[PDB]
């Protein structure tokens, strides 16, 4: 009934999908010891997002809308939101504190 895995679906609505995300510079296979994913960045205090209440900063999105994200590039992933015409985003979703740390690195 609860699990890591989280499925949303966000609604942009009147004040937008209501997070930020990030990846890498460069898609596809990654080194040993380098971040790798896409990764949810903030959540705005407006927004989808908030209101659904089960979108976290640190969770890495692993697929958006059906497109896989493992190997995604920050801009791939930005392009692919920015570029949603109908205003749906589906979202599979877990919190992954160990790779988000490794992203500050």
């Amino acid at each position: 009934k609860m699990s890591d895995l989280r499925t949303v679906t966000l609604y942009k609505g009147k004040a937008g999908f209501g997070f930020s995300l990030l990846g890498p510079a460069k898609a596809g296979p990654a080194e040993e010891g380098e971040p790798v994913g896409i990764f949810i960045s903030r959540i705005l205090p407006e927004g989808a997002a908030i209101e659904s209440g089960q979108v976290f900063e640190g969770d890495q999105i692993l697929s958006m809308n059906g497109q896989d994200l493992a190997l995604a590039s920050y801009r791939q992933a930005a392009n692919l939101v920015k570029h949603i015409t109908d205003g749906v985003m589906t979202l599979n979703l877990t919190a992954n504190p160990g790779m988000y740390d490794l992203y500050k690195q």
